[PDB]
């Protein structure tokens, strides 16, 4: 039951977004705050490339170490 923080620009200040009680961040809860979001990536602070976030069935999952305090950026399609 955190907040992770989510921005659609790597250098915009983010947002914090709550999670769900299981630590888990409804998507839902996104799209409240970025309509048109379809998901998350974060960059991966040991390789500096974008990583992919699970999203399954409207439900987006943290990172095995958890959410942290990194920056996810937000996914928009097409």
């Amino acid at each position: 039951s955190e907040y992770i923080r989510v921005t659609e620009d790597e250098n915009d200040e983010p947002i914090e977004i709550p999670s769900e009680d299981d630590g888990t961040v409804l998507l839902s809860t996104v799209t409240a705050q970025f309509p048109g979001a379809c998901g998350l990536r974060y960059r991966n602070p040991v390789s500096q490339c974008m990583r992919g976030v699970r999203l399954v069935e409207g439900i987006l999952h943290a990172p095995d170490a958890g959410w942290g305090n990194l920056v996810y950026v937000v996914n928009y399609p097409k």
